[PDB]
């Protein structure tokens, strides 16, 4: 596998990608996402935020809270292992984290967090074995 991920987020409500796979070889990783629709923020932002599994809709909930300028991510929420900023159309963002953070055998969701996204967009992130 590969240390670096990119993902690309539509008008319609999709990711491309559903698995990422971290090499173990990797002390940080890299995730790109790029929103290649021609909606707006407004209308159709795109984030990827990354948690645990069983964390995923509690996270969301929060984010809906937080509000579009804090990325729909509440802030210091300590069950985010990264996150991206909130994207429209002909935008991209990146983020970086410690591969530290992911452990072998569990399961881990990147999902989208503006309001109402996260049951449509989501993936399983995992560390390579
Ligand atoms: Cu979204």
């Amino acid at each position: 596998a590969q240390c670096e991920a990119t993902v690309e987020s539509n008008d319609a409500m999709q990711y491309n990608v559903k698995e990422i796979v971290v090499d173990k070889s990797c002390k940080q990783f890299t995730m790109h996402l790029k929103h290649v629709g021609k909606m707006a923020k407004v209308a159709m932002g795109h984030n990827l935020v990354l948690t645990k599994d069983a964390d995923k809709q509690a996270v969301a909930t929060d984010g809906m809270g937080a509000g579009l300028a804090q990325d729909y991510v509440k802030a210091g929420d300590t069950r985010v292992i990264a996150h991206t900023k909130v994207i429209g159309g002909g935008e991209s963002d990146s983020v970086t984290f410690d591969v530290s953070k992911i452990a072998a055998g569990e399961n881990y969701a990147y999902f989208c967090s503006f309001p109402g996204h996260w049951a449509m967009m989501k993936g399983t992130l995992k560390l390579g074995s």
